[PDB]
């Protein structure tokens, strides 16, 4: 049943060192080696916490996503999408919200552009915590599993979530970890249905990954754009070339952001 569960146990089958091969088999990349060894040093201005900066720019520079006023992160992490839209004009404020503690990613504190803006806290489990007021949300919540069954209830529980915080108009970019299976499909046609925006694949994720994203500011048939990637990851099982091509990192500069009036 479905081109993604085909994916998935293929995906399953492969060896440790043929998983690694194809998990950036003609990806985009992004260069980090020398931000990351800055991180690691101390430096806390223009450095991006994680690739997830890139990615985020990836949706934000093709409008895609246009975050403005108060930007709630759930499940911020480091802090990559909260301080990338720390520097874009029309946001205001930016509240990250992440588990945090011993294995698992903690807020990385930084100077970036708009940091002032930015308030990153750790200790918080957002399937329990009341719904704020929000002019654009974001959500990079889904850990990914052997099983496609797991990442399906996995993916359901973050879509009702989300349900919550979004009110009408609000803009929106939320990772959907497992997009190919029936359950989850079903619910994104109803979401997609109150609320509009579609699924993208961002060319910045790993083929070992069936990773997709609802942005508002997209549109398109929801089994229509999964497929199409279950095809893609698919194909890209047997290639010729399989080098990833790489694009500097992001860079999101320095000091306090004054937005007055
Ligand atoms: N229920 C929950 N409440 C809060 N954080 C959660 C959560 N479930 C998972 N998380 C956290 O969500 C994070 C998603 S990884 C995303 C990182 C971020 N987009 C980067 O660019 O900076 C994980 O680090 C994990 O610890």
């Amino acid at each position: 049943e479905t081109l993604g569960e085909k994916w998935k146990s293929r995906l399953n089958a492969l060896g440790k060192s043929e998983f690694q091969i194809y998990k950036k088999s003609g990806i985009q990349e992004v260069d980090r080696t020398l931000a990351k060894e800055g991180i690691k040093r101390g430096e806390t201005d223009h450095h991006a916490v994680s690739r997830g900066s890139a990615k985020l720019r990836w949706f934000v520079e093709r409008n895609l996503v246009t975050p403005e006023g108060k930007v709630v992160d759930l499940g911020c992490g480091r802090g990559g999408w909260s301080y990338y839209c720390g520097g874009l004009k029309n946001v205001r404020e930016v509240k990250g919200l992440t588990k945090g503690g011993p294995g698992h990613e903690e807020p990385i504190p930084m100077s970036t552009y708009g940091w002032n803006l930015v308030r990153l806290q750790s200790g918080v489990d957002v399937f329990f915590i009341p719904p704020e007021r929000c002019d654009t949300l974001l959500c990079d919540i889904g850990e990914s599993s052997p099983n496609p069954t797991v990442e399906a209830g996995r993916t359901l529980r973050v879509l009702n979530l989300v349900e919550n915080w979004l009110s009408n108009n609000t803009q929106f970019c939320v990772k959907v970890l497992n997009p190919y299976m029936s359950s989850v499909i079903e619910k994104m046609e109803a979401l997609q249905r109150k609320h509009g925006g579609a699924l993208v694949r961002n060319p910045l994720s790993r083929n070992s990954t069936h990773e997709m994203y609802w942005v508002s500011n997209a549109s398109g048939n929801i089994v229509s754009s999964v497929n199409m990637i279950s095809r893609m990851l698919i194909n890209r099982f047997t290639m010729r070339h399989k080098k990833a091509t790489y694009e500097p990192d992001v860079d999101l500069g320095s000091g306090t952001r004054n937005i007055g009036i």
